[PDB]
């Protein structure tokens, strides 16, 4: 029952399932097309991007299909414990990455 995020190759939200929108407090149109660095606090959020261009030029995976129980950052600034499982896909010779979110809340 968690939540769904999809992101493009460049950390892109592009899809957002309803139940992100209630776990972030951002709605779906506003999710789309930021960067899913939003979601979280420091270091985390300046790093991120680093976190995703790392695991495509070196396909060393840390959390894909490993998992991992991180931090994620409300819209109202306050954190939160969450469980993260992270999938990688193609589409249009494309890379995009599905991630399940459980609020530990
Ligand atoms: C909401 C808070 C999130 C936090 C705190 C977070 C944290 C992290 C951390 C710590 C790493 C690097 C781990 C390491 O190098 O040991 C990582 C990697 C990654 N994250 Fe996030 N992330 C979050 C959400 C997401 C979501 C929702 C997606 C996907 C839709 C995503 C996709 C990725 C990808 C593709 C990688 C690289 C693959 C890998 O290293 O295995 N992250 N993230
Ligand atoms: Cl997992
Ligand atoms: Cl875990
Ligand atoms: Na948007
Ligand atoms: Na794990």
């Amino acid at each position: 029952p968690d939540a769904m995020i999809v992101i493009d190759g460049h950390g892109i939200i592009q899809l957002f399932s309803t139940a992100a929108e209630r776990l972030f407090g951002w709605s779906e149109l506003e999710a789309i097309g930021q960067n899913v660095n939003i979601l979280m606090p420091e270091p985390d959020r300046s790093r991120h991007d680093s976190y995703i261009s790392r695991y495509r030029t070196t396909s060393d995976p840390h959390i894909i299909g490993i998992g991992r129980i991180v931090t994620g950052k409300r819209r109202d600034g306050t954190t939160f414990p969450m469980h993260l499982s992270i999938g990688e896909m193609q589409s249009g010779g494309e890379p995009y990455f599905t991630g399940f979110v459980r609020d530990l809340t």
